[PDB]
DNA sequence: AGCGTGGGCAC
DNA sequence: TGTGCCCACGC
């Protein structure tokens, strides 16, 4: 509630400043970390990290029941659920 | 399946 | 002022 975004369009408000101006970037179309791979263009450190593994084929996540692995968390979250029939 | 991408947040 | 996870959607 108390930093919010000043566009007309939206209704948001958050609660750390840099959680404001990471949505702000929405807004502005600012894309600052780039794929020195594929030259793409990402609005978030932590997901330019996670596109990475598409080219290297790094996967740091095991599923525990089959071994699967996989280069995100939460794909290996999607996955496990499975194994309950 | 593969994977873009925003929000909540701890640090 | 960032960094980097977990979470969730979406297609
Ligand atoms: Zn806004
Ligand atoms: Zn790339
Ligand atoms: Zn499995």
């Amino acid at each position: 509630r108390p930093y919010a975004c000043p566009v007309e369009s939206c209704d948001r408000r958050f609660s750390q400043s840099g959680s404001l101006t990471r949505h702000i970037r929405i807004h502005t179309g600012q894309k600052p970390f780039q794929c020195r791979i594929c030259m793409r263009n990402f609005s978030r450190s932590d997901h330019l990290t996670t596109h990475i593994r598409t080219h290297t084929g790094e996967k740091p996540f095991a599923c525990d029941i089959c071994g699967r692995k996989f280069a995100r968390s939460d794909e290996r979250k999607r996955h496990t659920k499975i194994h309950l029939r």
